[PDB]
């Protein structure tokens, strides 16, 4: 349910196929918060429970609603915290496809963590989908040196954060759908894209 740690937990012996690592937004409980359950039962649904390994990024990252107004959209010790998972995701399971999420502060702390991994790891994250992108106009829709087409955003039009606001107006709440659906569906499809089935 809203805490998941699949990859601190797990055993390097037996390693799951696919690790997703997904950042919550502000104020939410637990690591996962109100979209990454959803996700991630649809993940183990499709690879089976052994097949996948859910992380979501907790430690330092308190996920403080102030911290959308930094620099990057969200602190400097957050993206640390998830820069070292990825990075104990390589080391733990050379072989695992990888794939990331993120929701609101939580969308930026992903694209601020992509954008600054070792090459090497971050061309192992065969898809992100971002919820209520914080960084969408300023990005341009994008997550720097990561390709378009293992990217999907979901911003609700009405949602402020896509256009260049921190404005929280209803349709920044309202993602459920997408992360039920979508969301997974493109998930799935680039990790077969990657791996066959």
């Amino acid at each position: 349910r809203t805490t998941r740690d699949d990859l601190i937990n797990g055993n390097s012996a037996s390693c799951a196929d696919v690790i997703f690592i997904y950042a919550r937004g502000s104020t939410e409980t637990g690591n996962l918060g109100t979209l990454g359950p959803s996700i991630a039962s649809n993940l183990e649904s499709a690879f089976g429970k052994d097949g996948v390994w859910i992380q979501g990024v907790g430690g330092a990252y308190r996920a403080t609603l102030g911290d959308n107004a930094l620099p990057r959209g969200t602190s400097s010790a957050a993206i640390r915290e998830m820069l070292g998972l990825f990075q104990q995701a390589n080391t733990k399971c050379p072989d695992a496809t990888l794939i990331a999420g993120g929701y609101s502060q939580g969308a930026a702390l992903a694209a601020a963590c992509i954008e600054d991994l070792d090459s090497a790891i971050r061309d192992k994250i065969a898809g992100t989908v971002l919820f209520g992108y914080t960084k969408n106009l300023q990005n341009r829709g994008r997550i720097p040196n990561y390709p378009a087409d293992r990217t999907k955003v979901f911003c609700n039009t009405g949602d402020l954060v896509c256009t260049g606001s921190l404005i929280v107006a209803a349709p920044h709440l309202a993602y459920g759908p997408d992360a039920r659906g979508p969301a997974p569906e493109f998930l799935i499809e680039k990790v077969r894209a990657v791996r066959g089935s």
